[PDB]
C-alpha cells in the first residue's frame, strides 16, 4: 500500500508527498502498522533502506504538539554519531512539523543545546556521550519519554557507548514503546531487548 493508505495525520502525508515519498520500502511497510499502534520492534536493515522513516513517521504520529515552556521531551533518539544525529535530526524535523526537535551531540559547546532543551523539546536526537552528560546536569530529563529509539545499535556497541546507552534507557519510564534498529544482532543486543523490550517482533529485511 501507499503512505496515503496507512492512518497518518493529514500534516505528515502532505510533508512525504512533498519530498516525492509515495510508497513505504520493505521495512516500513513491515514496521508501520506495528509501530503505529505502539508495539516494541526490532528491526534488522541496512542503511539507506528507510530504516529512519520506519521509526520517524510512529514518532510523528504518537506525539501531539504541545505549547508548554520548558516541556520535558517525549521521545528519545540514540545515533552513534554526531553526523548521523544531524541527518535523523533533520528528516524527524520535516515528516513531524508540529513538534520541536533539538539535536545533541558533541564535538561543539555546551551552550547552544542546554538553550534549546531548557526552552522546551518534543523529541531530542542526541548521541550517548553529550545525552548522558546533560542527563546528569539535571538539564535533559527523561521521565516523560513515551518512545525510545536506538538507531545502528551494532555501532553504538563499536564506539563504545554500552555503558552509557543502558543508563539512557533506565532512565526513560519503562511504559515507554522501544524501537531497536540494527544491521547486525551482537550479544550485547539481545540483552539490551530482553532487558529493555516487551515481547518485540523482529523483522528483518536483509538479503
Amino acid at each position: 500500500m501507499e503512505f496515503k493508505d496507512f492512518p497518518l495525520k493529514p500534516e505528515i502525508l502532505e510533508a512525504l508527498h512533498g519530498r516525492g515519498l509515495t510508497t513505504p520500502t520493505p521495512i516500513q511497510a513491515a514496521a508501520l502498522p506495528l509501530a503505529l499502534e505502539g508495539k516494541d520492534l526490532i528491526g534488522q536493515a541496512r542503511t539507506g533502506t528507510g530504516k529512519t522513516l520506519a521509526f520517524a513517521l510512529p514518532i510523528a504520529e504518537r506525539l501531539a504538539p504541545s505549547q508548554e515552556r520548558g516541556r520535558k521531551p517525549r521521545a528519545l533518539v540514540l545515533t552513534p554519531t554526531r553526523e548521523l544525529a544531524l541527518q535523523v535530526a533533520s528528516e524527524l524535523t520535516a515528516v513531524a512539523p508540529h513538534l520541536k526537535v533539538v539535536a545533541v551531540y558533541g564535538g561543539t559547546g555546551y551552550g547552544k543545546q542546554k538553550e534549546a532543551l531548557l526552552r522546551g523539546a518534543d523529541a531530542v536526537v542526541a548521541t550517548p556521550g553529550r545525552a548522558l552528560d546533560y542527563l546528569r546536569q539535571g538539564v535533559l530529563d527523561l521521565s516523560r519519554v513515551e518512545v525510545a529509539v536506538l538507531d545502528e545499535a551494532d555501532e553504538m556497541l563499536s564506539m563504545g557507548f554500552e555503558e552509557e546507552v543502558e543508563a539512557l534507557l533506565s532512565a526513560t519510564p519503562p511504559s515507554r514503546q522501544t524501537l531497536l534498529f540494527s544491521a547486525t544482532l551482537p550479544s550485547w543486543a539481545k540483552r539490551l531487548a530482553e532487558r529493555y523490550m516487551k515481547n518485540p517482533v523482529l523483522i528483518n529485511v536483509i538479503k
